[PDB]
């Protein structure tokens, strides 16, 4: 995440870190004791899920690890256009909850008017390096008209744009699958966007979570 800053230690209990080959690959969102929601492009064999993490370089009393017993990628995910970039990860066992490990409710209403949101992750920062401490940044949802104007012919109904015209705060490589939180509900998942990262002109594009309430519900059931 570029142009942001370190998150408060107790503000991201729903944040999951996804690892493979010993390195962080993506972020994810705990939406149920047995399920972590993330981006479909975070699919890799032998994913490791870490909950209750804040600083990657410090062993934290609240961190819990888990293996993935099953990964459900959206049947219509398209890795070229990024359409339907969503995947559900079933944990070996239900997550143990506490102040630092909690699920995040999904935004079911696509017309929700809460525009001031925030993103977070351990992805690449402005200096081009990967932080040990998770980063946070507040951004705003951008109208679909402006979204489509920035990315003509590349935005589908399954995508939502968000960015920061002042500092260009934006998600980046490594933040993929992480949450776009609006009004205490999950509004989107880090999917793709401008490269180099920065959202002043080209806003970040997120998976439109409100569109998948039925699919997720049916999958967890
Ligand atoms: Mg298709």
């Amino acid at each position: 995440l570029v142009h942001g800053g370190p998150c408060d230690k107790t503000s991201h209990p729903y944040q999951a870190a996804l690892y493979t080959s010993g390195h962080l690959l993506c972020g994810g969102v705990l939406i149920h004791p047995l399920w972590v929601l993330t981006a479909a492009h975070c699919k890799k064999p032998n994913l490791q899920v870490f909950l209750g993490k804040h600083n990657l370089r410090q062993r934290e009393s609240s961190q819990e690890q888990s293996s993935v017993v099953r990964a459900v990628i959206h049947p219509d995910y398209d890795a070229a256009s990024h359409d339907q970039d969503i995947m559900l990860l079933r944990l070996a066992r239900p997550a143990k909850l506490s102040e630092l490990i909690q699920p995040l409710p999904l935004e079911r209403d696509c017309s929700a008017n809460t525009t001031s949101c925030h993103i977070l992750g351990w992805g690449k920062t402005a200096d081009g390096d990967f932080p040990d401490t998770i980063q946070c940044a507040y951004i705003h949802l951008v109208s679909r008209e402006e979204c489509e104007h920035a990315y003509p012919g590349q935005i589908t109904q399954n995508m939502l744009c968000a960015g920061d015209e002042k500092y260009g705060k934006d998600s980046c490589q490594g933040d993929s699958g992480g949450p776009l939180v609006c009004g205490d509900h999950l509004r989107g998942l880090v999917s793709w966007g401008n490269i180099p990262c920065g959202s002043k002109e080209k806003p970040g594009v997120y998976t439109n979570v409100c569109r998948y309430t039925n699919w997720i519900q049916k999958t967890i059931q």
